[PDB]
C-alpha cells in the first residue's frame, strides 16, 4: 500500500528559541506530498537510507522496538531500542538475530533511560538521522480522531536524545511483541527524508506552526525566495536552470613513443652481482598491466607504491637495475636488512622510492655442470654506498695477517660464482631481479603513460577533454579553417569557440549546454496557487527532453515568444491591457476564457482609433471635466546616522585599536551621511518653507462655493493636519528597529516636525486660496478665490466669463473630485506606491546591512566575542582585520547605494520644490507638467516623506464637429480672427475660442484685415458686421 | 628565432621566395612554429657553424 505524506516529517532543526521570525533551514526533511508507504503487520499461525520517519496510529502500544544496522546478523554492530510497562532499554551490539536474538558477543555499549512511548487514536511521531556517526532521535505525541489516515495537520518533534553510533547503517526493521500466538493485524507509515531546504514560521510562543517546501513547486519556490507566506500577483526570478551535461568524454593523440622494456626483460645475459650495470630510460609511455600480461611473474613485493600508481606516475630519471641473484638472496636486497651481499656486493637506500619484479632464470641460465660466471665479492672494507660498484682487483685481507701478492690463507678479492643447477638448488636456483626506482626531484616529466582516451560523442552536452583543455557542452561540424601548428581556437573573450579532434584532424565548434532565465509569474497567493514559469531565451524543444521539479516541463500549455517559453498559461488571440509583463510585448493575466486561468497574450497599446481629419473638419468641445489628480513625489528619507567603533566592532576594545588605522575611511563615511542627512533637511526646507510668512485661514470658509474642508486643517486633531492629510499619513507604514540601534544603525529625526511640515502646508494652503500667485512673488495681496479662479481660467486662453456663468457647476465638480480622491485614498493601498517603496527600500538596505553582520566573510565565525575568548592576539587580530574589511566594504556598499538614492532623492525633490513653485505659487504653462490637461492651480499635502500635489486641471469634452475656414474674404481683403477660430454650423459663420464652443457673430472687433483673398488657400465668402 | 623559456627550447621559422633585390626587403610574415625541446639547461652564448 502507498499514501501521501500532507505536513508531516517536521522537526525542530536545532535547540535555539525564537519568536515572531520566518527561518530558512537546510536539513534532512520528508519532502511534502511524498510517497509514503502504508505498512500492515499480519501473522498467519526496509533500508535505512539518509535517516528515517516512522509514524504509528495503533492502540494498545502495539508497536514496540526498533533495529538498525547494515548486516543486523551480528557479523556487525547493531542498534537495538525496545520498550515495555516502566522504561526503554537502548543497546548497540553485535546481536544473533529473548526472542528477539540468540547471543551477545563484542558487546561494548548500552543505555538505560526514561521511557520515550507513554477509540481517537494517537500519532507516536518519530524521526532517525544518523550524520557523522551521530544518531538523533525526535518524537511526538497527537492524539487525532478516529482513523484519518494521516490527516491535515502541522506540528514539529522535538528532539529527546543523540547517540554516538561509530558503524555503517544501511537497513532498518520494526519489531513489535505480542500474547498458542493470537490473530490480530496492525498498520504504520515509513517515509524517507532527503536533502532539502525548508522555510519555517515561528508563533508568539517559539512552536514552529507552519512550513514551506521551496524545493516541491515554483509557488513554494517564490514563497522560499521573497521569505513570505504571501506572494504579490506579479513575476519573481528564482533560482537559474541548467541542462546538466550526459557524460565525459576525452580526447588524447595515438599511441606512439613506446618504452622498450621488454628487451630489458627478455636480455640473454643479465649484469653481474659485483659489477651490475645501471641504466635510465626517459621520453616514452609504459604500462605495469602489460608488463605482468606478456612476461609473468609470481615472486614480486612493492614498498611505498601501489601496484596500480606506478601507471598514471611521471617519470624523467627512473633508475633501472637488473641482474642474477639466488631465490634466497632475491628478498635480500630490502633497506635495512643485512647481509653479506647487501653489506659487500649492493645494496638499496633507505629512502628507496621503488619495486622489485622478480622471475624464474634458471631454464636459462644454469647448465647440467653449473654456470660459474655470475661471480660476486662478499668482501669489502665496510657496507657499501647504496648505488655503487667496484671492479679494482686488489687483494682483500679476509684473515688476521695481510693477506697480499696473488692470493693468501682464505683471502681473495672475487668468489667463485654459484653452482647455478636447475634442480639441485631448490631456491638457490639463478633468478633474474629488476629493481626500479623513481626518487626524480626533477622538474622535467617524461615518462607517464599512453594517456588513454574515450569514444567522441556530438551534437550532445559533454565534460570534453582535449590534451588538457576541459569544457562542458555541445559539438558541431566547424566551418573554421585552422592551421597545421593551431590546435584550438579562442574568440574575442579570450574563451574556447572550436577544438580539433587530436586522434583525428577534424575540427568541431563548442557551445555549453543551454541556459536562461527561470521566472514565476503568480496572480494573489490569497486569490489563486496554479502558476506559470518563463524559461529565457530558451527553445522549449530542449526543456521537455530536459525532464529539480520538473511536472510542468512536459505541460499540455507551451507557448513560444521572443523573450522565451511559457509553460501553464494558454496564449490567446484577442489583445488586453498589460497586467505582468513578461516581455517582447508578452503579458500574463489570470481570467475565465466558467473556470479561470493564467493566460498569456500580445499586449494591447490602447483602443484603436481614426481622427476624422478633413480640408475643412474641426471639432470644438461644449463641455468641460475640472479633472483633480494626485501626483506623489518622495521629498526626503530617513536620515540614517552610523558609528564604525558600534557596527564593524562589537564594542571590542581591540577591534577599536585595529579600526583607528583605518580613520581615513571612517570620517569619509560619517561625512558622506552627514552630507546625506544635512541634504535631506534641505530637500525638506526648499520644497516646503517657501514662505517667509505663515499664513492662516479666515474662520469665514466662504470661497464662492469652493469646499477646502478636507484639505484646511481641523482644529479638532492634536496634530493640527487635514482628512486627507490624515488618510495619507495612516496610510503608509512607517522588533527589528531595536536590532537596528542596537547595531549602531540610528534615524535621526527630520529638523521639521510633521506638526510643523503640516503648518508650512497649511500657510502654503490659505496663501494659495486667499492670495493666488502673489504671496509668491511678494507680499501676499487677499483675492477672492472667485476672481483668482477667472484668472486661472483666462491663463488656460478661456474667457472668465465660462466660469462666472458656470460657478455652481464648477465648485460642484471640484467637490465631488475631491470625494473621489477621499473614497479612492480610503479603499485602495496602492494609492500612495512611490512613498511606500521608497520606505521599503531604506528598510531593506538597513536589514540588508544588519544582516551582512552574520556574514564570517573568509574568517573562522560572524561573532567577535568567540574570536577573543578563543585566540590569543595574533591569530585572533589576523581574523578580526579580515572581519572589519569585509564589515567595512558592506558599510561603504551601503553608503554608496545610499548616496545613488540620495542624488535620485534630491532630483525629486528638486522636481518637487519646481512644481510647488510653477504650480502651488503659480500657474503653469508647460504641458502635462501640474497634472493631464489644462493645470488651473494645484494644493500640497504633506505625506510621511514626500508631497501630494491635488492637480486641479481643465479637461475637455463632448467635443463636436464643425465646418471651419483658415480666413474670410468679405471686400475683396482676408479678415483673420484676433483669437479664436471661424466655424460654420452649415449655414452662418462664427468665430469662437479654442477649447470652449461660444459662437459669436463676426465683426470688426473679433476680427483683423491682412492683404487680400487671392493668395491664402481655402479662404471662403461670407460678410462682416460693422 | 631561437628562444629558450623555463628549460624548454623554442624554434620558429618561415620560408619565403624573393627576387634578391636587396638583403631583407620590405615585407610581412610570420614564423609558424617547428619543434620545442625540454633541455633544462643553461644558455648564454651561441655561435654559427
Ligand atoms: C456639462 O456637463 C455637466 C456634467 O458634467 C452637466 O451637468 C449635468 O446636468 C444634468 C441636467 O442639467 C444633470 O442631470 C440630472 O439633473 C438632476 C440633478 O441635478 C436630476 O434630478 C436629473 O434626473 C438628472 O439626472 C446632471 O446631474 C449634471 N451633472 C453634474 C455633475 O452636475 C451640464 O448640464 C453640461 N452643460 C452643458 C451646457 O451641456
Ligand atoms: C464640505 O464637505 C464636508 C464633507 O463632505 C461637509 O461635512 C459633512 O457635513 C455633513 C452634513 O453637513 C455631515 O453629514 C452627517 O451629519 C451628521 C453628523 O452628526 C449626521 O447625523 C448625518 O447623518 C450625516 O451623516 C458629514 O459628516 C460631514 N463630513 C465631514 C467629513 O465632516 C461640509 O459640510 C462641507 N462644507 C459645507 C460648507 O457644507
Ligand atoms: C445655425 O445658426 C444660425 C444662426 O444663428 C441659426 O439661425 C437662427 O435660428 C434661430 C431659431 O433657431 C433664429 O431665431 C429667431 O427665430 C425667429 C425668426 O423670425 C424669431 O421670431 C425668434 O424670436 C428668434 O429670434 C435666428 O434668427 C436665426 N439666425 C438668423 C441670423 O436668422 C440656425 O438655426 C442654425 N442652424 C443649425 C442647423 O444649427
Ligand atoms: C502561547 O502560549 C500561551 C500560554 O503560555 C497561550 O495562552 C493561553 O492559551 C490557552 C490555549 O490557547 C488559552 O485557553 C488561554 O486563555 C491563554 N492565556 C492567556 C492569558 O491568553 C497562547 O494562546 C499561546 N499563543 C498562541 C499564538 O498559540
Ligand atoms: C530552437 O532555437 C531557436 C529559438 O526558437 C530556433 O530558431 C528559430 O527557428 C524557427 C524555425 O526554424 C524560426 O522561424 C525562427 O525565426 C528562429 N528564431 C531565431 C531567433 O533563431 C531554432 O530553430 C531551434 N533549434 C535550435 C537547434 O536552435
Ligand atoms: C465627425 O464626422 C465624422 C464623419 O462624418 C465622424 O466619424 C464617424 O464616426 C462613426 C461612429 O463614431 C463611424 O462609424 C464612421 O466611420 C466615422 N467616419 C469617419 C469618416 O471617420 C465623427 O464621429 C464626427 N465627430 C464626432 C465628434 O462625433
Ligand atoms: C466670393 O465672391 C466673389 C464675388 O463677390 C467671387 O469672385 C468671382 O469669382 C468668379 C468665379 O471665379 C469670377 O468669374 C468673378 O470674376 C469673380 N468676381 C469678382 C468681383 O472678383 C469669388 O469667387 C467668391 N469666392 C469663392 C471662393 O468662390
Ligand atoms: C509509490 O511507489 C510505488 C512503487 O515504488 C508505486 O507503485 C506507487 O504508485 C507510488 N505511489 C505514489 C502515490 O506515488
Ligand atoms: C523492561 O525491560 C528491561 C530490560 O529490557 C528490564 O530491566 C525491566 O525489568 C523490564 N520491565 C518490565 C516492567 O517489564
Ligand atoms: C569479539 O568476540 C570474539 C569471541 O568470539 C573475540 O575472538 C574477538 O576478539 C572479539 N573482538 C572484539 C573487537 O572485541
Ligand atoms: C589514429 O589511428 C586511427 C586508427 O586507424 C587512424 O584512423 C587515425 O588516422 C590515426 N591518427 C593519427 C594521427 O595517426
Ligand atoms: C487577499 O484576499 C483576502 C480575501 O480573500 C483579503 O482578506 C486580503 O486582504 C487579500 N490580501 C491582501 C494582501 O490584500
Ligand atoms: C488565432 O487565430 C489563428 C487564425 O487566425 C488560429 O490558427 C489560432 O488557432 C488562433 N489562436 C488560438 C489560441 O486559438
Ligand atoms: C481639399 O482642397 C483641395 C484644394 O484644391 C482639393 O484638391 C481637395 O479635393 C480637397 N479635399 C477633398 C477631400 O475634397
Amino acid at each position: 500500500a502507498y499514501t501521501n505524506s500532507f505536513t508531516r516529517g517536521v522537526y525542530y532543526p536545532d535547540k535555539v528559541f525564537r519568536s515572531s521570525v520566518l527561518h530558512s533551514t537546510q536539513d534532512l526533511f520528508l519532502p511534502f506530498f511524498s510517497n509514503v508507504t502504508w505498512f500492515h503487520a499480519i501473522h498467519v499461525s526496509l533500508p535505512f537510507n539518509d535517516g528515517v520517519y516512522f509514524a504509528s496510529t495503533e492502540k494498545s502500544n502495539i508497536i514496540r522496538g526498533w533495529i538498525f544496522g547494515t548486516t543486523l546478523d551480528s557479523k556487525t554492530q547493531s542498534l537495538l531500542i525496545v520498550n515495555n510497562a516502566t522504561n526503554v532499554v537502548i543497546k548497540v551490539c553485535e546481536f544473533q538475530f529473548f526472542r528477539v536474538y540468540s547471543s551477545a558477543n563484542n558487546c561494548t555499549f548500552e543505555y538505560v533511560s526514561q521511557p520515550f512511548l507513554m477509540n481517537f487514536k494517537n500519532l507516536r511521531e518519530f524521526v532517525f538521522k544518523n550524520i557523522d556517526g551521530y544518531f538523533k532521535i525526535y518524537s511526538k505525541h497527537t492524539p487525532i480522531n478516529l482513523v484519518r489516515d494521516l490527516p491535515q495537520g502541522f506540528s514539529a518533534l522535538e528532539p529527546l536524545v543523540d547517540l554516538p553510533i561509530g558503524i555503517n547503517i544501511t537497513r532498518f526493521q520494526t519489531l513489535l511483541a505480542l500474547h498458542g500466538w493470537t490473530a490480530g493485524a496492525a498498520a504504520y507509515y515509513v517515509g524517507y527524508l532527503q536533502p532539502r531546504t525548508f522555510l519555517l514560521k515561528y508563533n508568539e510562543n517559539g512552536t514552529i506552526t507552519d512550513a514551506v517546501d521551496c524545493a516541491l513547486d515554483p509557488l513554494s519556490e517564490t514563497k522560499c525566495t521573497l521569505k513570505s507566506f504571501t506572494v504579490e500577483k506579479g513575476i519573481y526570478q528564482t533560482s537559474n536552470f541548467r541542462v546538466q551535461p550526459t557524460e565525459s568524454i576525452v580526447r588524447f593523440p595515438n599511441i606512439t613513443n613506446l618504452c622498450p622494456f621488454g628487451e630489458v626483460f627478455n636480455a640473454t645475459r643479465f649484469a653481474s652481482v659485483y659489477a651490475w650495470n645501471r641504466k635510465r630510460i626517459s621520453n616514452c609511455v609504459a604500462d605495469y598491466s602489460v608488463l605482468y600480461n606478456s612476461a609473468s611473474f609470481s615472486t614480486f613485493k612493492c614498498y611505498g607504491v601501489s601496484p596500480t600508481k606506478l601507471n598514471d606516475l611521471c617519470f624523467t630519471n627512473v633508475y633501472a637495475d637488473s641482474f642474477v641473484i639466488r631465490g634466497d638472496e632475491v628478498r635480500q636486497i630490502a633497506p635495512g636488512q643485512t647481509g653479506k651481499i647487501a653489506d659487500y656486493n649492493y645494496k638499496l637506500p633507505d629512502d628507496f622510492t621503488g619495486c622489485v619484479i622478480a622471475w624464474n632464470s634458471n631454464n636459462l641460465d644454469s647448465k647440467v655442470g653449473g654456470n660459474y660466471n655470475y661471480l660476486y665479492r662478499l668482501f669489502r672494507k665496510s657496507n657499501l654506498k647504496p648505488f655503487e660498484r667496484d671492479i679494482s682487483t686488489e687483494i682483500y685481507q679476509a684473515g688476521s695477517t695481510p693477506c697480499n701478492g696473488v692470493e693468501g690463507f682464505n683471502c681473495y678479492f672475487p668468489l667463485q660464482s654459484y653452482g647455478f643447477q636447475p634442480t639441485n638448488g631448490v631456491g638457490y636456483q639463478p633468478y633474474r631481479v629488476v629493481v626500479l626506482s623513481f626518487e626524480l626531484l626533477h622538474a622535467p616529466a617524461t615518462v607517464c603513460g599512453p594517456k588513454k582516451s574515450t569514444n567522441l560523442v556530438k551534437n550532445k552536452c559533454v565534460n570534453f577533454n582535449f590534451n588538457g583543455l576541459t569544457g562542458t557542452g555541445v559539438l558541431t561540424e566547424s566551418n573554421k579553417k585552422f592551421l597545421p601548428f593551431q590546435q584550438f581556437g579562442r574568440d574575442i573573450a579570450d574563451t574556447t569557440d572550436a577544438v580539433r579532434d587530436p586522434q583525428t584532424l577534424e575540427i568541431l565548434d563548442i557551445t555549453p549546454c543551454s541556459f536562461g532565465g527561470v521566472s514565476v509569474i503568480t496572480p494573489g497567493t490569497n486569490t489563486s496557487n496554479q502558476v506559470a514559469v518563463l524559461y529565457q531565451d530558451v527553445n522549449c524543444t530542449e526543456v521537455p527532453v530536459a525532464i529539480t521539479w520538473r511536472v510542468y516541463s512536459t505541460g499540455s500549455n507551451v507557448f513560444q515568444t521572443r523573450a522565451g517559453c511559457l509553460i501553464g498559461a494558454e496564449h490567446v488571440n484577442n489583445s488586453y491591457e498589460c497586467d505582468i509583463p513578461i516581455g517582447a510585448g508578452i503579458c500574463a493575466s489570470y481570467q475565465t476564457q466558467a473556470s479561470q486561468s493564467i493566460i498569456a497574450y500580445t499586449m494591447s497599446l490602447g483602443a484603436e482609433n481614426s481622427v476624422a481629419y478633413s480640408n475643412n473638419s474641426i471639432a470644438i468641445p461644449t463641455n468641460f471635466t475640472i479633472s483633480v489628480t494626485t501626483e506623489i513625489l518622495p521629498v526626503s528619507m530617513t536620515k540614517t546616522s552610523v558609528d564604525c567603533t558600534m557596527y564593524i566592532c562589537g564594542d571590542s576594545t581591540e577591534c577599536s585599536n585595529l579600526l583607528l588605522q583605518y580613520g581615513s575611511f571612517c570620517t569619509q563615511l560619517n561625512r558622506a551621511l552627514t552630507g546625506i542627512a544635512v541634504e535631506q533637511d534641505k530637500n525638506t526646507q526648499e520644497v516646503f518653507a517657501q514662505v517667509k510668512q505663515i499664513y492662516k485661514t479666515p474662520p469665514i470658509k466662504d470661497f464662492g462655493g469652493f469646499n477646502f474642508s478636507q484639505i484646511l486643517p481641523d482644529p479638532s486633531k492634536p496634530s493640527k493636519r487635514s482628512f486627507i492629510e490624515d488618510l495619507l499619513f495612516n496610510k503608509v507604514t512607517l522588533d527589528l528597529i531595536c536590532a537596528q540601534k542596537f547595531n549602531g544603525l540610528t534615524v535621526l529625526p527630520p529638523l521639521l516636525t510633521d506638526e510643523m511640515i503640516a503648518q508650512y502646508t497649511s500657510a502654503l494652503l490659505a496663501g494659495t486660496i486667499t492670495s493666488g500667485w502673489t504671496f509668491g512673488a511678494g507680499a501676499a495681496l487677499q483675492i477672492p478665490f472667485a476672481m483668482q479662479m477667472a484668472y486661472r481660467f483666462n491663463g488656460i486662453g478661456v474667457t472668465q466669463n465660462v466660469l462666472y456663468e458656470n460657478q455652481k457647476l464648477i465648485a460642484n465638480q471640484f467637490n465631488s473630485a475631491i470625494g473621489k480622491i477621499q473614497d479612492s485614498l480610503s479603499s485602495t493601498a496602492s494609492a500612495l506606491g512611490k512613498l511606500q517603496d521608497v520606505v521599503n527600500q531604506n528598510a531593506q538596505a538597513l536589514n540588508t546591512l544588519v544582516k551582512q553582520l552574520s556574514s564570517n566573510f573568509g574568517a573562522i565565525s560572524s561573532v567577535l566575542n568567540d574570536i577573543l575568548s578563543r585566540l590569543d592576539p595574533p591569530e585572533a587580530e589576523v581574523q578580526i582585520d579580515r572581519l572589519i574589511t569585509g564589515r567595512l566594504q558592506s558599510l561603504q556598499t551601503y553608503v554608496t547605494q545610499q548616496l545613488i538614492r540620495a542624488a535620485e532623492i534630491r532630483a525629486s525633490a528638486n522636481l518637487a520644490a519646481t512644481k510647488m513653485s510653477e504650480c502651488v505659487l503659480g500657474q503653469s504653462k508647460r504641458v502635462d507638467f501640474c497634472g493631464k490637461g489644462y493645470h488651473l492651480m494645484s494644493f500640497p499635502q504633506s505625506a510621511p516623506h514626500g508631497v501630494v500635489f491635488l492637480h486641479v486641471t481643465y479637461v475637455p469634452a463632448q467635443e463636436k464637429n464643425f465646418t471651419t475656414a483658415p480666413a474670410i474674404c468679405h471686400d475683396g481683403k482676408a479678415h483673420f480672427p484676433r483669437e479664436g477660430v471661424f466655424v460654420s454650423n452649415g449655414t452662418h459663420w462664427f468665430v469662437t475660442q479654442r477649447n470652449f464652443y461660444e459662437p459669436q457673430i463676426i465683426t470688426t472687433d473679433n476680427t483683423f484685415v491682412s492683404g487680400n483673398c487671392d493668395v491664402v488657400i481655402g479662404i471662403v465668402n461670407n460678410t462682416v458686421y460693422d
